[PDB]
């Protein structure tokens, strides 16, 4: 058994609160006595296509920012923008906060979402942030101030939190200092993420996960160099790979006893042959949203 | 955006403790003054190829269990088992205990798994009760006794505790009133599950939740019949669809305006054609773990 797992979310949960501003409803972050959230809150729909945020932002006061955790309604004493977030100073820390940190992931890199709307949990999934810096989610209008992250044992590490949607279907937001993963900025207009490439590093640390759990029908009798798969890698929009990647990959590699390039010879031969209707681990695709950290957690049982 | 999406865990997280017997360390859930969890927690290594258990569990008394919850002993004062689960009486009220049901799930129902080792949670993902009653997870040594389940509101309705892994890699468990779901036998023999058959309803749901964000690609310009739809899905190992089905995908037609019979036209030619290295909802293959209700409830928005 191998499944996209998210982290557990309680402790997430107890930190949600809704912000409203006019007739914008969105979700916030309350750790301590501060609650994070997205600065377009102020905006009404006509702002939201050319907003000019400190203009915007100078015609509201503390009190027109309506701050409701549960049924209870927190007092805002103190509201300033950082980057593309609100931070509101409220005069009642959170007694559920969890130890934590603010965290920019790099591409490449995993976090579970929990999805909310008006304050309130919906879900909880796993991500990736995508080279192109967007993620694959599910966020309806309302979603805005939604947060990844990630647990190491008792401390939650906070790194994302949701702003927009792309035309493609695929999403954008910020770190929780209010900077944009990739070119995003936060107005209603067309805007381009780049090519989506593979995170061959996590293509190969999945197929150490099929390995390790028993499907093994794709290994061949090859062999290759970093350069000559590189090659292979930079016609299907793989990322390229380095020693960092393959020293990342050595505790799989090490565990199994297929040599790192031993896999890429395979992983070649999947990109040129395709599966020819097989699958692996259950899926008929790829599947690069595993870091190699992912693989030895969950094959580890590692636990918060 | 469309993704398979968990509950949030948090009421759940709550009520998991360690239960230990001897040298067997699983999971145990603590609801009031209970605690449910495996019978074969009392079973050794030796044991657990034929156990009687009725025998192994009179060399047992009270203070041969122990119930951790964190870092806290809990006093047990009483021990009965129900089918496949022992049902130990504590001194101390859960003060965490969410409003809860014990449901046993229909086949094709959808829940999520909170999977627990040594008393702690690991993960949470979403997971269906396959036709022939087992499900496809990640579980590993020590995960017994993790539970599977959904939220409606407030309320915690637990349908599944973990106990087995099946020689396919899926796994086996039972409800909270210890019965399994299928016909399988909490001892280390070779066990049969049948043919896994798909769940028509489901594909046919996810079908709507592609349209609906967009994907059209794959409707055509045929319709069929009950009849003649269900000669074909008994060649693919599809389960039959009645107009019970018909009716719970209703809602879905009606907000795509395309006929369940016209949908049923496109997923004949996707199962007789293949899909031509073409993705739908960014699979390559036809997925069946969404019931209606959850693409209602995904596509909605709605929060617990
Ligand atoms: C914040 O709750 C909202 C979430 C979007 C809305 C639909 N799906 C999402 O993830 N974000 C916005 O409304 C955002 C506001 C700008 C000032 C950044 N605009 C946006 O995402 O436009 C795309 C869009 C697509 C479909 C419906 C509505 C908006
Ligand atoms: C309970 O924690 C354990 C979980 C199994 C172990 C491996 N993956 C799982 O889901 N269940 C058992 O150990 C179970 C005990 C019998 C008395 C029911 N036996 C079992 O699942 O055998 C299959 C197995 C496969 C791989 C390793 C160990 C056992």
């Amino acid at each position: 058994g191998f499944r996209k797992m998210a982290f557990p979310s309680g402790k997430v949960e107890g930190c949600m609160v809704q912000v409203t501003c006019g007739t914008t409803t969105l979700n916030g972050l309350w750790l301590d006595d501060v609650v994070y959230c997205p600065r377009h809150v102020i905006c009404t729909s006509e702002d939201m296509l050319n907003p000019n945020y400190e203009d915007l932002l100078i015609r509201k006061s503390n009190h027109n920012f309506l701050v409701q955790a549960g049924n209870v309604q927190l007092r805002v004493i103190g509201h300033s923008m950082q980057n593309c977030v609100l931070k509101l100073k409220v005069d009642t820390a959170n007694p559920k906060t969890p130890k934590y940190k603010f965290v920019r992931i790099q591409p490449g890199q995993t976090f579970s979402v929990l999805a909310c709307y008006n304050g309130s949990p919906s879900g909880v999934y796993q991500c990736a942030m995508r080279p192109n810096f967007t993620i694959k989610g599910s966020f309806l209008n309302g979603s805005c101030g939604s947060v990844g992250f990630n647990i190491d044992y008792d401390c939650v590490s906070f790194c994302y939190m949701h702003h927009m949607e792309l035309p493609t279907g695929v999403y954008a937001g910020t770190d929780l200092e209010g900077n944009f993963y990739g070119p995003f900025v936060d107005r209603q207009t067309a805007q381009a993420a780049g090519t989506d490439t593979t995170i061959t590093v996590n293509v190969l640390a999945w197929l150490y996960a099929a390995v390790i759990n028993g499907d093994r029908w794709f290994l061949n009798r090859f062999t290759t160099t970093l350069n000559d798969f590189n090659l292979v890698a930079m016609k299907y929009n793989y990322e390229p790979l380095t020693q960092d990647h393959v020293d990342i990959l050595g505790p799989l590699s090490a565990q199994t006893g297929i040599a790192v390039l031993d896999m890429c010879a395979s992983l070649k031969e999947l990109l040129q042959n395709g599966m020819n209707g097989r699958t692996i681990l259950g899926s008929a695709l790829l599947e690069d949203e595993f870091t190699p950290f992912d693989v030895v957690r969950q094959c580890s049982g590692v636990t918060f």
